[PDB]
């Protein structure tokens, strides 16, 4: 457990670790994979643009420093990570390995700046976070195992049907190879597909949202073909499209993810969507509009009228359900689009213009859409005094630029 002095060192040096985030992880991967090549089967071997990783890593460091004094908020941010780990199959025995190589990388990259007190402070941080995560992950693993149709680790599934949806999206209907029941899931949750990639000679793992509603015997995932041209094609999405066919088998993780409506609660729900179309959003919409009345507000952030399927399905739902408010934003409306009728406000979703409508007592906020969009709204809500534990966001579905 961290003493106040230790916490002060972490807070004072976070800006420096953030600064070298990308160089640190780059060196970390290099060291760890030479010592433990087996771990390449769990980590994503696809290279990402330096600029984006740096941003993401810097944000992670600042998030820790910002919530280190608030255990309630820290646990909130950690539960999203615990779920991702459970899906990937992260084990307790792997924490010491990651810790060693990560600390060696920090010391190497920081050079002079890496004093003895700084390394020890972050070594304690790592140890504390590892302790907490392992426990949370242990609980998740345990809960799944004891669920009807649940399991731990990988379970083999067979592709029953493969249905092309468009020129880039294809759906896969999966059934367990053992023909037994499959554990339920909540819309918003995902599974992880573990598959060998010939080009790499390694196994790779990727998450995919679970489509529709649970039926006790099959799952459906919708996969968008990634990459091409300027961008090197994605490994798993193209592999699934071109080389995984009806009859083949893949390994799946049991459902995980903290992003999903709590159908037990009776508090208000605020949904902020920045591009996600009817997939699997109608499933989550259904849950939100379930019995009995719950105060629901939907904020649809679209570009304009070109694609307006989600916009209409919503006005359809808003027409019927009484406790439902809908707002539409167009970041680049058309000449034929006129405020007050085709939409409510221009530009990207700006919660500041509908504060009266979203500042509901005891509300939970669910945000989906592009990653940059989700971060933006998350931060906007924090500025309005909303607690971390009340903000929920996650990559949801095959196309975050649907409408
Ligand atoms: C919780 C969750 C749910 C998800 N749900 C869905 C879903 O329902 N449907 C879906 O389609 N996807 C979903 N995803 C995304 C999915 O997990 C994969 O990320 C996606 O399929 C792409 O994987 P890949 O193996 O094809 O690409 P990777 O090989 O991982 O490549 C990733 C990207 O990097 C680009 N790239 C590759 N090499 C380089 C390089 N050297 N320099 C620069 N750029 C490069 C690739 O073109 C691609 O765009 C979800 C993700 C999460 C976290
Ligand atoms: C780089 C120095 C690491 C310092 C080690 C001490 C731990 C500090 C970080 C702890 C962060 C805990 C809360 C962060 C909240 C959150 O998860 O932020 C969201 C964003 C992303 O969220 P979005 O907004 O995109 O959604 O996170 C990132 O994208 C991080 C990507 C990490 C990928 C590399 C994984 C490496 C894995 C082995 C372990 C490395 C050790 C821990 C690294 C932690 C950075
Ligand atoms: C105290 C230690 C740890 C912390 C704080 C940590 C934190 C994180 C964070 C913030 C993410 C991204 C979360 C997200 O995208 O939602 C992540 C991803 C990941 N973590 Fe953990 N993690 C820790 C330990 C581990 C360990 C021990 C392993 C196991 C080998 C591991 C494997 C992964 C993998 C594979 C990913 C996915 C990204 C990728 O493929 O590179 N993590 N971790
Ligand atoms: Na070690």
């Amino acid at each position: 457990m961290l003493t106040q002095k230790t916490k002060d060192i972490v807070k004072a040096t976070a800006p420096v670790l953030a600064e070298h985030g990308y160089d640190i992880i780059k060196c970390f991967y290099q060291r760890m994979f030479e010592a433990h090549p087996e771990l390449k089967n769990v980590f994503n071997m696809a290279h990402q643009e330096q600029g984006q990783q740096q941003q993401a890593l810097a944000r992670a460091v600042y998030a820790y420093a910002e919530n280190i004094e608030d255990p309630n908020s820290l646990m909130a941010v950690l539960k999203n990570i615990a779920n991702k780990h459970a899906s990937l199959g992260v084990k307790p025995e792997q924490y010491p390995i990651v810790g060693e190589h990560l600390l060696a990388a920090i010391k190497e990259v920081l050079g002079n700046a890496a004093t003895d007190d700084i390394i020890s402070a972050w070594a304690q941080a790592y140890g504390n976070l590892a302790d907490v995560l392992m426990g949370m992950e242990s609980e998740l693993y345990e809960r799944s195992a004891e669920q009807p149709g649940g399991w731990k680790g990988w379970r083999t599934f067979v592709i029953r049907e493969k249905r092309p949806e468009s020129d880039v999206i294809t759906s896969f209907i999966l059934e367990p190879a053992d023909g037994g029941p499959v554990v339920n899931f909540e819309p918003g949750q995902y599974t992880s597909v573990a598959i060998d990639v010939p080009a790499l000679g390694l196994q790779q793992i990727r998450q995919y949202s679970l489509s529709d509603m649970p039926n006790g015997r099959t799952y459906r995932i919708s996969v968008k073909r990634e990459g091409g041209g300027p961008q090197p094609p994605g490994y798993v999405s193209n592999l699934l499209h071109d080389h995984v066919n009806v009859g083949d088998q893949v390994k799946l993780a049991a459902p995980y993810g903290s992003f999903h409506i709590d159908v037990d609660a009776k508090t208000p729900i605020v949904l902020i969507s920045g591009g996600v179309g009817l997939t699997p959003m109608v499933s989550m919409l259904k849950v939100a509009l379930q019995a009995p009345p719950r105060q629901v507000v939907f904020v649809h952030g679209a570009r304009n009228s070109a694609v307006h399927a989600m916009r209409d399905r919503l006005r359809e739902a808003a027409k019927t359900y009484e406790n439902l408010d809908l707002f539409v934003f167009y970041d680049q409306p058309l000449p034929e689009d006129v405020q007050g009728r085709d939409y409510d406000y221009p530009g990207l979703v700006d919660v500041k213009q509908i504060e009266k409508s979203i500042l509901l007592p005891d509300a939970d906020y669910y945000i989906c859409g592009p990653i940059p969009f989700m971060r933006m709204q998350h931060d906007a809500l924090k500025n309005l005094g909303i607690h971390e534990a009340r903000i929920h966001y996650e990559v949801f579905g095959p196309d975050l630029f649907a409408e």
